[PDB]
């Protein structure tokens, strides 16, 4: 179908919606799931970025490049990139994207096109687990601090409509519409009203 439920339009100079976790509540995840609906005519833009707290390096970014949707992420080693290179999506029509990561593995799917897949005694036990704990962080998304929607802060402002954003249990755009305490909206971003029914 088209844009359903809570929807925002980004215009002109663009704008930003920011979710900020309270300091004691920042999550660290082994697995992530992200979905959103969008429409735009832009060849290049950033749509959503999740950043860890300052001084830490992990991140996840959903963007459009040369009219193609893609994601880039890092969870403790090298940057990893996945793109749907074979469907042009800057045609001003509604599209859906689904992204998942599970440790080192990840997938990307646009619309209904094929999924793209990327591939002793007391003391000894404690130390061995601490050493395993260390290596495990290289496939965990640590200390998530903000979800920033709209790309302006990254220098690639989005222009178009966004709806139905979901990230790890949070419907972020609905929280924005319900005046959540942890959300801020700035710039040219506007809530689309309800259908009369009609
Ligand atoms: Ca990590």
């Amino acid at each position: 179908g088209g844009h359903a439920g809570t929807t925002y339009i980004f215009s002109k100079g663009g704008g930003q919606i920011t979710y900020k976790w309270p300091p004691n509540d920042r999550p660290s995840t082994r697995a992530d799931r992200l979905a959103i609906g969008f429409s735009t005519v832009q060849k290049e833009a950033v749509l959503v970025r999740v950043d860890s707290s300052s001084g830490l390096g992990d991140y996840l970014e959903l963007h459009i490049h040369q009219g193609k949707i893609g994601v880039k992420f890092n969870v403790g080693t090298d940057d990893i990139a996945i793109e749907e290179s074979n469907a042009i999506i800057n045609d001003g029509k509604y599209h859906v994207v689904r992204f998942t990561r599970s440790g080192g593995n990840a997938t990307l799917q646009v619309d209904s096109w094929p999924v793209i897949e990327r591939y002793p005694y007391r003391l000894g036990r404690v130390v061995d687990e601490w050493l395993l704990d260390k290596g495990r962080q290289l496939t965990i998304f640590n200390s998530q601090a903000t979800i920033i929607i709209g790309g302006k802060e990254q220098g690639q402002p989005f222009q178009g409509q966004l709806s139905g954003l979901y990230y790890n249990g949070l419907k972020v755009l609905n929280m924005a519409a319900e005046n959540d305490a942890n959300i801020a909206i700035v710039g040219n971003v506007r809530l689309v009203g309800e259908v009369p029914s009609s």
